[PDB]
């Protein structure tokens, strides 16, 4: 993996591994979400970072507020997939990171993703909103002109997700993260929430459908010693509404929507 | 990745990924166990397997894991390159054995090694059977004729008998269920998930102040997609030793048993 010629985006090629594929012999959406996380990690490292020099002083971190992923074709075990990523400023609101998944052999676009990131104090978890001085540090690594993975005005990535009302049509209760679900800072990985959201999807839907779109909002972090409840309701191609909440009190940690197509 | 010059072993280099490391900034034992599984899958594919042969597919016979022993000297950090060399070996009518050697790509030193025992079984009836002569001829051409052991030692800890954990267990992790990410392409619980479940009962205090050096894990029964597991641990000892037991939360049917060894940082 390396940065592109202009240095305003990073590219990396991945070979799909045996343990990374599902029952349909193609890579899972969690494997794709892991490769997006990995390519973004190396892009940050290649430009010296995704905390900055100013951020580390005031205990500031970049957190995920929304993840939208659209897949056209899932790479089979053995295939090579090239992902191009890049960050972009969104004023005082935060930072946006986009991805383009391509076939290494044909060069066609087989998927695309977009994520909204917000500024937060690691210790108090307060929003704070992107401040002066710290914005100019990373603006130099972003294309000055708009480069959107989802350019279409008023599209799926910018839609408002409603809260699932009870009773949910489907549910997966008592979901706890393990040590493999935690990262280097002992926090639950952002991809585990995606796997938890799809646990409430009925097995029959999975077996007769392919996941085309997934939009997932991040409201609260699930701790290592927390238990999650996954809820789903058909709102329709098949569309579903999702809700992740704490098993006890019922505090909302995530909400989202998925879209599936017939095979 | 490619086979070696003689074609009696396969080599593959992996770069350690960000999501593959633990709290120590180094790759986890589950990441290592995944790379061992992946290098073995490509070695089988490079010599025309799927790891079933022509005769095994015809009789509905599969290769199952009966034991996995892994010893790590150094865990590769995020960014480091690790070269793994694997090879299969015939163990007569008992079954086959597969070994691994983990090396540093920069220095070339051995940073870990693994060994696994595999047994012949009927895919449908789940009944174990002895390896027939006609099957043994089909895979022996891809194995070194002379013994090549990753753990050659006179008294190595890979061939030791593991006892059954008696109740009450010192530590426990109750209500463990596999998810879709824990299943493979045939909807079976991945062999690495059992390792992660075994280490869930290890206290967080031990993990934070120790590094996992050895892990021996016996496979007795497969955990279904709709099954719930209970993980049990008891200290049996600078070095810390533990006894482990995975069983169904309900009836208490044993699915796994093993031992781990940890050293002080
Ligand atoms: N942001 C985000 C959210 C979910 C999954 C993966 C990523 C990449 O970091
Ligand atoms: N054999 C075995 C056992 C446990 C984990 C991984 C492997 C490799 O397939």
């Amino acid at each position: 993996g390396s940065l592109t010629e202009d240095g305003l985006s990073y590219k990396e090629k991945f070979v799909v591994r045996s343990y990374e594929v599902g029952s349909n012999k193609t890579a899972t959406v969690e494997t794709i979400a892991n490769l997006l996380q990995e390519v973004g990690c190396n892009h940050a490292q290649s430009v010296g970072f995704a905390t900055t020099t100013t951020m580390r002083k005031l205990h500031l971190i970049w957190v995920t507020a929304r993840m939208h992923i659209e897949i056209y074709k899932y790479p089979a075990w053995g295939d090579v997939v090239e992902i191009e990523t890049w960050c972009q400023s969104e004023g005082r609101i935060g930072t946006r990171r986009d991805w383009i998944l391509k076939d290494s052999v044909t060069g066609e676009v087989t998927g695309r993703a977009t994520s909204k990131w917000v500024m937060m104090n690691q210790d108090t978890r307060r929003l704070q909103k992107v401040s002066d001085d710290v914005r100019d540090e990373y603006l130099v690594f972003c294309p000055q002109e708009p480069r959107l993975a989802f350019p279409e005005e008023n599209n799926r990535s910018l839609k408002k997700i409603p809260k699932l009302e009870d009773p949910a049509q489907y549910s997966m209760i008592g979901l706890k993260p393990r040590r493999a679900d935690l990262d280097m800072n002992q926090h639950v990985n952002n991809v585990t929430y995606i796997g938890w959201v799809l646990e409430s999807i009925p097995q029959e839907i999975v077996d007769t459908h392919e996941l085309q779109v997934i939009t997932l909002d991040y409201r609260r972090e699930c701790q290592q010693d927390d238990v999650v409840d996954s809820l789903t309701t058909t709102t329709s191609d098949s569309q579903f509404l999702h809700l992740l909440r704490l098993s006890g009190d019922g505090q909302e940690i995530n909400r989202g929507t998925t879209l599936w197509r017939k095979k």
